[PDB]
């Protein structure tokens, strides 16, 4: 029993120096990432009412939180991220199967959601690809469980996970917070030469994925030499998304009405050319 | 020795009621199929010159000719398609690997341009989903050699293949046809209950590959309902993007400067929110 | 003993727009069919009691029930058959040979009136002229005794056979249904190219023969491309009709007043001229 | 090269008491029988200007003369038909194949047509189902060419063709007429006890049909005790019609529009109810 | 030893409407044939016993049974035949020379009295004059031995026979009855263009002859078109009575008295004239 | 052209002692006589005007004027035929051919109406058959020219002729009136021992004809012992009115309605049974 029409929200984030048509922004690599799986895409809109979002969360099939650059703690995306998270965790528990998808600035997003505490630390990652290097949770996974093998291989040995973040969180700050351990199994890590960090994770008992690293660049963003383009990074772009949308899948949500579904729909926005000197190649701005 | 930021273009082809600023189109879900196998993808207009076209061509790593309903002996399409044929040809010869795949009519079209003449029939194939009746050749080919078997077992059972054409080739008339016959593998056929065509096909000595089908639809195109969207089909418009592309990175050309090659781009372009009464839900609109 | 003067009932269908002396109607070329072969024609009203068709099949020879769009389970054409279908197998088991006919909606409904279920899946099949695939029980059957052994041929392989229904059973579910295994001899099956479904069947016990297909239009319906007019297609119209109705001069009912008889036959009605538009040339309707 | 779409005229004849609407006739059996062929029908006015039936000439693939009534020497109808006898003989003789088919007074007709002469005797066969007598000639045949083999002997030996005729040309009369005896090979014979008379024929040199009996009743028209309708009698009626109607398939005249094809076509006229007083169960009758 | 007073019986029949005066009646044209060859004629009553028709039988010369409608198992008329069908077998065999003729109904009747069984068909045969198809065996036969060799030629050529019986014998059916064959001689047949009939036949070993035609109406009956009376017709009948009263001539009873004989005359009743409605011009009607 | 409906006049004739409903008579020989040759009869009253002779004149085909013994020179009868005889040699010197017949007293009144006197003499004639005595003449005769020439040396040779007269006109007598021989060729004589009479004659220039012998009587007649009737004598009755119903063929006259001539005919009248006394079986008596 199937949603073969999946549709994700993915969440807007606050504009640097933020103006009327430019309050809020979404690199399209995040849209693309999603689409090529087979799901459409919204965009959730910055500062906007709990009603509102609760209206757009009984409609839409799972979230994604991007990666990005602005605070945690009082951003809209923090604040809207934060509603999503505890309506998603509400209807899991309810049996309504609704799974999000932390990348980056979303996965330390969540990290501060699940144990209250911000637990960041500086690592050299802000540009570097590098392999993962799995824990011995990984055989069990929900995540990689229809990877094929040989990917999973390269996955552990070439340089495919894009690296773009100032912060991450430590193996050892992670075990040391109960609330972490006891929520998230965490699936590789990762080492900067002084710091050894959680690269990727899930929930136990949630659908709720996180990843520090870039899962999305691989097959859409070209401006920056530190994101890998080697067919084994192309295939690790589909079939992590590919995992999220089999995900969405699972969700029955649907749109009241489909004018409803036309309007909200990330075809309704153009997005602008931003290749020329920014790490987007493509980038949605947003009032 | 690889190219592995590849960039392929993709053919336009003339609008019906052509007024200015839309001359030509390409429907973006070519371009998505493309971009999601990590190639980039540059807009290849509709009614220049020899001389033009050979530049375009010396820049890029592969051509894509879309489906439509265009003239395949009269049309801008028609014309530069065979322009990029003939020098696909001559590069190929001495050493240059340049792919071609054609989808639809650009499959048909193909017909046409290796063997000279318009063979295409009727058949009962404007909107159905079709699984792939594999021919014994299958076993050697080029284009599914990646396709997991599991994937390849699918496509013999279940309707992952979009059908949206009212002209096929037949398999009587594709083997009857010497110049056909000596030049591309069929891989695939299929029936409407009373005429077999040819559905999926590779050229023997060169990089051209084609389908009478519509990979790029299965996970990008939304609004009709013979369009297939299980995951299955989903694996498949990417394991057939994968291919092509991975064909491009074995083209060394390159554009004359990264500034001509900014300019050149398909995101210098946005596309229009078409969904709400076309089989598209995002269309290119060209001068 | 046989009856050298058959009647037969064919069933009126409801109107998409029911108006006085428009609630109901009967495409000519059924009554064509019958006549061709040497039978009269009553026309079977739609909206009447259960008693007044005892008293019109105690008159008659035999039933058809003609293709159409009109409901399976809600539509006075449902409900008029429903009774037919059953006063036929009381009198057939009481030793009173009575046939019925069904033609593309009507063997649909004979699916449903024997098995007790909608079975049904949509199928490509509205507007293309196929062969019919023989099954090995052809050899044994009834309704194909008295071809010619060429147009035996010539319909195994030849586009004599007009098909134009949204719907079908797979021969999957066929088979599934005990109640129709058991019942009806499948004599062939067709494809549209990824459904395979029965295209002829024949009860073992009972007078029951039904096509998917229209054997009535090959001689008289002009108005679309996909029915077929070789010399072929025009035999097979003629021996299916034969078939039936030397079935029905099995019957030996007749109409008790002479006086009755005379009124209703066909020849009270005028059919109007529906061919400019319809994929009927000509059209009876009935208050 | 064949016509798959024959359009056969038949010609109407002078009503014995002509009033408005009411002045010529047709009777319904003649339109089935070519229907059920495969042909359609054109009712053919009768006193109309000869531009106007060359006209209809050229439009149409063959002609037929009904039985009836009315004088061979000064009707509408032995007009019409003089005319369209000398534009078949002419056509013919250029190349251009063009079939006629007299039946009763029709072929009564063709012998004054050819001869130039009245050359009928009374006969006792108004009301009588003959076999036909058969005569050495019938075995080079082409009309019987593709009757089967046991029809033909159900032909020669049971009572399969109605005779309703007050007048026949005996065969020693035929015989000592040059030009009869030159221009038509005589198929069968029959007698009513004391004259024996043509009953069969066909031109040596031009696609002319003609039988004294009346082939369209046996199928059609029931009221009339004398009207043979056993499954024997009921292919005869097919096989006849069957033969003219692929003879008008071999002609390649269309009409100058679809537009004047379908103001043509019997399908503008709708049938009186005739059968409880006249012979004819319908009647075409025409202003 | 010959008897040139000859005295013959002709046998009356039932009237369809039975009243006083009016039982059984005898049509002239059977008195006046007699006559007219030269005997007298008593009428034969109908409701008699067997006494007192072996003492009729006794006393005159000769027996003939008319034709008309009347049943052939059941009426005065058959079971009065019986009997002297039975007396002049038992006469003829002893010596006693005693012709028997039927016409018409009384040739059917011997058919049935000398077969035992009903063995007759309807022939188109109510109203028709028919030359005589004469068999090998007319050859010596003695019905014609005398009949001039110029009225043998018309008889065979022109129609000269008055036909006007629903019922004949098939020829078929005479000759697969034993008994038939054996006891009659076949001198004619007809034919009425279907059924192929006895028309005339003689017994080998008995003076019994008869014609189901009726010589006596081509002199004496004028109510209708279908009796000849040509010159070689008048002569047909003569010639007829002629042999018949020439065979009575070989019987040699006589009455008891002379008053009895003037007693037993036709003479003693007067026809009356019914020439206006019936076939016949006048008719003698009996108590 | 002929006439094959003949009717024949015969005229009737004083009765002795005349009574009401008997006023003339004609004995029912002469009606026999005439109807087994196939013609009709009127009898022709006795005391009527001219205008009513004439009227039944071009009514009728022909007259026969019978034997008796009535005055030849003033009885109705006798004024009667007179006028007849004239109209008669009227209408055949205008090309209207009419046939007059005398016998015996009718015979011996053409003597008298063609000669102007009465010329009769006795002779022992009255009551004795004679054989004819032919004459040289009889070779080139119309009367006989028909007569098998068997028939001929029978009339020679037997006695077939019966006489009942007692008047002759002698030949002797004949031959001396220069009117009777130039109007009449003798075709035979006869003697009764010392008169040599004429017996047969017809006229040179008209078709008149006169027996003095009773050619009626042969086999019809049988209360007289004189009477022949071997089967020779038969033969001669009926070639005798065969010639004569022949001459009435040629002669075209009807009534002027068949009502008129329905009231002329001899089946109006019942003869009486005059046997047990007279010379005659059966006699028309008239008012």
């Amino acid at each position: 029993k199937t949603n073969e029409r999946p549709i994700i929200g993915v969440l807007a984030q606050d504009v640097f120096d933020p103006k009327p048509d430019r309050n809020s922004y979404i690199a399209a690599s995040y849209v693309k990432f999603l689409e090529s799986a087979g799901a459409r895409v919204v965009p959730v809109m910055i500062n906007k009412s709990e009603d509102e979002y609760s209206r757009l969360f009984k409609s839409i099939n799972g979230v994604l939180f991007p990666g990005g650059g602005v605070s945690l703690e009082s951003s809209g995306y923090s604040k809207a991220a934060g509603i999503f998270y505890r309506l998603a965790l509400e209807a899991n528990s309810n049996g309504d199967y609704f799974p999000v998808w932390g990348t980056c600035l979303g996965f330390e997003l969540l990290t501060l959601l699940t144990s209250g505490e911000l637990l960041l630390s500086h690592t050299n990652t802000s540009g570097i690809a590098l392999p993962l290097d799995f824990t011995e949770d990984v055989k069990g996974s929900r995540l990689f469980k229809e990877f094929p093998e040989e990917l999973m291989k390269s996955l552990a040995t070439e340089p495919l996970t894009e690296n773009s973040h100032q912060w991450s969180i430590t193996t050892e700050n992670f075990t040391a917070n109960k609330k972490l351990k006891k929520f998230y199994r965490v699936l590789s890590t990762n080492t900067d030469g002084y710091n050894k960090f959680v690269s990727t994770m899930e929930a136990y008992d949630f659908p709720i994925y996180a990843t520090q690293w870039h899962p999305e660049k691989n097959a859409f963003e070209w401006t920056r030499p530190y994101i890998p383009h080697t067919p084994s990074a192309i295939k690790t772009t589909f079939y992590m998304a590919n995992f999220f949308v089999n995900e969405a899948r699972k969700n029955l949500h649907s749109f009241a009405s489909t004018e409803e579904e036309e309007k909200a729909l990330i075809y309704n926005y153009k997005p602008e050319y931003t290749g020329i000197q920014s790490a987007f190649e493509q980038t949605y701005f947003f009032n």
